């Protein structure tokens, strides 16, 4: 089987020896899965390990560090080309933070990609297939479907394999194949064969491909490849890769990381034109070039320095925790970046049915008319024992048992249940379970009919297999299904022609119509009572509507349909089944049968997510299908709603909404919480009303009604259980159906901003103390205090690990106590700007005074006063104002090892005020993360080590400091986390205790100020 499109339906089931009505039997699905194997493709991975380090040197501020770091090697390979110990470690120690920011990201983006890989493995996919064992449709597994067995296709649902169509149930059949075509429009398929042999895949038209989508209608067909012989499977890996548009944040981080390097680079310059003088010094040997190329290297090492080269590496890091973080909440997360978008989030618009409610359908309830006296009716109400898809249960009329057969309004109820069904009831003899195959909806009547048994059927030695479609089958093998007029949500309604297997003679054919009760009702002109059928008055309308309403807004909110039955329809030759807008033309003058309504309970974890939500600042929509009394009535269960609050302004439905004044449906999407009666096209329209107000929206549905919403919003969450058109239109899928899973999201989204702004805060808040030091030091005439080997070097310690380690932070205590804040305000925010400028003044002034202090106050150094300070270049023997001063004392490497160290540690002190943007240390102690602790115990081990051991100090020019020493750059760098105490203090009571942590700070207090 190589050309199945070209072959006609009966040579494509012959060549298997296959019957559509049965299917394929056992020992054939044994020795085709023997031929064939699973149907699944080879479990492979998405980047490799060179690529994936490929992209982390993607970056501007990560490229212009390799560019510093060439021009180190190419500046220093004339000079000194020898050893490799002491002339390239400027190049060395550039590369060195690099890779250990690539390191980090790598890991980090293997560690999420195998989380999410290993949530595809929650729940395994299924397929609906026809086998001899049972005599009704059964769901397997999609890895167990071989070459050659028939498989049921319905709306919503993913293809499992390459399908040849044998038959269409619905008049229409579209297939969603932009995955393996490309094309976004749906495309209408057809049974009969396609003659030209290599025809593409968009000439295709009776082939179902495998991984697509059924957007419209029912069919089943035969699988003609499975595995990796499918048209997806073959082109797995030459396949071309995705690129989404760069979500707001983003693209703020691009857009900062460019203002920011043009600024660099004007702080470099100005660093070699305010040097000038200082080329033609005899330290450098009186030559121009020489201190100019000396001078070049320093504003290239300050260059590194005050360049945040690891923002790139941190927002991968944080977008890889985030991803992983979700995983663990089973939560597949399929854009990386998109896990941000939720923390911004304003709205949460929600599907009902479903989504918000756990699409455990029962029919408890069901009424028919009983008689007439006059205008008005009296109904004959039951109730259903039962809640589970388990056909176990019995009516009860006035609470007590009865038998459906004595009713005959009971028994074309169970006719217009069982006919009007595209769906089924399937046992599971794995988990024990009764499952549904289909919707919801429809099931919910499969199991009716079972209970009902309006054809009494010995059901006592019946498997629990057969009892699942035993009475449905009963009413099958009276009446012969013609053709169906498939649910479409324009009319809210499905039809099926069905002609009686007994002689045509005595009896005709009918359509038996099921739908929404207000939208039927309105097409019904007669009303069945019994088995004789009166014309339907006013009196019997609002009556029948009545009973509707009370049992929506009721105790038990319950989903509600009206079953109807045209008794004089058109035939099929006078019937055009062209377009879909015809067939409510065909459902009129109907004939009122029955009314059912289901129970279909609300989550548990979604009445405590809405109030969480509320406290977060979010605000919850609910937009359904369903009728405006019962999304109401679940709004109020759920908590949207309060059980007395008035709702006249805030619950709209499909024709409410559109017959609204401009000013009244702009304050209508900003105050309603509850949208009914809406179609697809409408609910893809509320969201853009909703983001015309500049609120980024979150739908959330599992259903084809809300896949152009889903497309339409920010970020679209989709149940796992829902169907495959709505969770290829998402962008995050709930795999177990929680919704505190969404709730977790968005604060994880917060989080990770959270993590780059303090990133953001201690990287421009030091950097810029690293600029000061440089420029103050020139404005003082001061000896400059470092060289650009030890530029470098403070941009190893303190702009690598210690930095990155920032984006494992712990969330705030209130992160989800703020309202969400604005996408389109500035990212710095001004304030901060302040908070990066008052620190950053304190860096440098400490390093700068660090080196002045050993030049004047220390005892292991000279008393030199600060005009000799000043003026040092100025000194000679002959100057009598330098005397007794040996000024080769001026090049020591004293103050550069005191402003080395002191800048080192006084950046480690910052880092540790980079935990939250406002809760002091004594709140969220350094040991809330580990992983900072350990990155500047790291730091300063690091720091220690070129300070101590032999051959270290000579290559960074510096010496050992005792502990008198090393206890002033503590007395320096230990003011710094005072002082952003202070700032933190003054934005949470101005701008808006851990005691083991006490009792631990201030004995190193004690011993450092004595
Ligand atoms: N198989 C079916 N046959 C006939 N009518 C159906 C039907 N499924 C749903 N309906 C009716 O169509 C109406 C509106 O269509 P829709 O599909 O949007 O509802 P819904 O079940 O999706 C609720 P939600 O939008 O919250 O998921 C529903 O109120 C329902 O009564
Ligand atoms: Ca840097
Ligand atoms: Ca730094
Ligand atoms: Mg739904």
């Amino acid at each position: 089987m190589e050309n199945a499109h070209t072959k006609t339906v009966e040579e494509v089931l012959g060549h298997f020896g296959v019957n559509e009505s049965t299917g394929l039997s056992l020992e054939q699905v044994k020795k085709l899965k023997e031929r064939w194997g699973s149907n699944e493709l080879p479990a492979e991975e998405g980047k490799t390990l060179l690529e994936l380090v490929i992209e982390q040197f993607e970056d501007l501020l990560v490229r212009i560090l390799l560019l510093a770091a060439c021009i180190s090697f190419v500046l220093a390979w004339f000079e000194e080309g020898e050893e490799t110990i002491t002339a390239f470690v400027e190049p060395f120690v550039i590369l060195l933070i690099l890779v250990a920011n690539a390191i980090v990201g790598v890991w980090q983006e293997r560690n999420a990609e195998n989380a999410i890989e290993a949530l595809k493995e929650y729940e395994p996919e299924m397929g609906k297939v026809y086998r001899q064992d049972r005599k009704s449709v059964q769901r397997i597994k999609a890895k167990d479907i071989v070459p050659g067995d028939i498989v049921e296709i319905a709306v919503g649902d993913k293809v499992p394999a390459d399908i040849r169509l044998t038959s269409i149930k619905s008049t229409t059949l579209r297939v969603d194949q932009s995955i393996l075509t490309g094309e976004s429009v749906s495309v209408i398929k057809h049974t009969d064969p396609v003659p030209d042999p290599r025809a593409v895949n968009q000439d295709k038209k009776n082939m179902l491909f495998s991984g697509t989508n059924i957007a419209a209608g029912k069919a089943m067909g035969v699988v003609v490849a499975t595995g990796v012989n499918t048209e997806i499977g073959k082109i797995r890996d030459e396949m071309v890769a995705t690129e989404q548009e760069r979500t707001p944040l983003q693209q703020k981080l691009d857009e900062f990381g460019e203002q920011l390097s043009k600024v660099i680079s004007l702080i470099c310059i100005a660093v070699w034109i305010i040097n000038i003088g200082h080329f033609n010094d005899p330290v450098h040997g009186g030559s121009w070039i020489r201190g100019a190329i000396y001078y070049f290297k320093i504003a290239v090492a300050l260059a590194v320095a005050a360049i945040p080269e690891g923002l790139p590496a941190v927002i991968t890091t944080c977008l890889a925790l985030g991803t992983r973080r979700m995983a663990k909440k089973n939560a597949i997360v399929r854009s990386l970046p998109s896990v941000e978008t939720l923390g911004c989030t304003s709205v949460i618009c929600s599907d009902k049915t479903g989504t918000l409610t756990t699409n455990q359908m029962s029919v408890c309830r069901m009424f028919i008319l009983d008689r007439v006296e006059g205008d008005t009716c009296s109904l004959n109400e039951f109730t259903i024992t039962g809640s589970t898809y388990a056909p176990i249960g019995e009516v009860h009329k006035d609470d007590k048992p009865v038998n459906c057969h004595q009713y005959d309004g009971l028994v074309e109820l169970a006719t217009i249940c069982a006919l009007c069904n595209d769906s089924a009831l399937d046992y599971n003899e794995a988990k024990g379970v009764y499952e549904k195959v289909g919707e919801a909806t429809e099931t919910a009547l499969t199991c009716l009919v079972e209970k009902m048994n309006v054809f009494d059927t010995e059901l006592k030695g019946l498997s629990k297999i057969e009892r699942a479609n035993a009475c449905n089958s009963v009413i099958k093998q009276l009446m012969k299904k013609e053709f169906t007029l498939e649910f479409s949500r324009d009319r809210k309604s499905m039809s099926v022609y069905c002609t009686p297997n007994k002689p045509s003679r005595t009896s005709m054919s009918k359509m038996f119509v099921k739908g929404a009760p207000e939208g039927v009702i309105d097409r019904c002109t007669h009303i069945r009572v019994g088995s004789t059928k009166v014309p339907m008055t006013s009196g019997v309308k609002q009556k029948i509507m009545s009973v509707i309403r009370e049992w929506g807004s009721g105790s038990d909110t319950l989903r509600c349909l009206a079953l109807a039955t045209h008794d004089n329809p058109l035939r099929r030759e006078e019937m055009h089944l062209e377009d879909s807008a015809n067939f409510i033309k065909y459902e009129t003058n109907l004939t009122f049968v029955g009314c059912v309504g289901m129970l279909d309970p609300p989550r548990i974890e979604v009445a405590s997510s809405v109030k969480l939500c509320r406290q977060a600042g979010i605000r919850v929509i609910m937009i359904t299908g369903d009728n405006k009394g019962t999304a109401v009535a679940i709004c109020r269960r759920i908590g949207i709603f309060g059980q007395d609050e008035d709702v006249t302004s805030k619950a709209f439905t499909g024709r409410e909404f559109d017959e609204l004044n401009p000013s009244a449906q702009r304050d209508a999407c900003l105050n309603a919480r509850c949208f009914a009666r809406v179609e697809p096209s409408h609910k893809s329209k509320i969201v853009e009303f909703l983001q015309s107000f500049d609120e980024i929206t979150a739908m959330t549905g599992d259903g084809v009604n809300d896949a152009p919403a889903l497309k339409k919003a920010e970020i679209g969450i989709a149940m796992g259980s829902g169907t495959a058109v709505a969770k290829t239109a998402s962008e995050m899928v709930l795999a177990d159906d929680n919704f505190s899973t969404i709730v977790a999201a968005v604060e994880e989204g917060r989080a990770i901003y959270n993590n780059m702004k303090q990133f953001i805060r201690y990287l421009i808040s030091s950097n810029v103390g690293e600029v000061v030091c440089i420029f103050l030091t020139a404005a003082l005439g001061f000896p400059e205090a470092l060289i650009p080997v030890q530029l470098l070097w403070v941009n190893l310690v303190t702009d690598g690990l210690p930095a990155t380690a920032l984006g494992f932070n712990p969330p705030d205590l209130d992160i989800m106590n703020k309202p969400p804040r604005n996408p389109k305000e500035p990212l710095i925010s001004g304030w901060l700007f302040f908070r990066y400028l008052a620190i950053g003044c304190y860096v440098g002034a400490a390093t700068v005074g660090a080196a002045a202090w050993w030049f004047i106050a220390a005892d292991g150094g000279p008393r030199v006063s600060f005009y000799q300070l000043s003026h040092f270049l100025q000194c000679k023997e002959d100057n009598p104002d330098f005397e007794g001063v040996d000024c080769a004392i001026f090049e020591s490497p004293y103050p550069m090892t005191m402003a080395l160290s002191v800048l080192v540690t006084i950046e480690m002190c910052n880092a540790l005020n980079s935990l939250s943007e406002n809760q002091s240390l004594l709140r969220m102690p350094p040991w809330e993360n580990i992983w900072l602790v350990g990155s500047i115990c790291l730091s300063m081990s690091l720091h220690f080590l070129i300070l101590y051991v032999e051959p270290l100090p000579l290559i960074f020019q510096i010496t050992p400091l005792n502990v008198t020493q090393w206890l002033m750059v503590l007395k320096i760098s230990l003011p710094v986390i005072l002082m952003d105490e202070t700032l933190k203090f003054v934005a949470r009571n101005y701008l808006e205790i851990s005691w083991p942590f006490v009792l631990l700070i201030m004995p190193l207090v004690i011993w450092v100020y004595s």
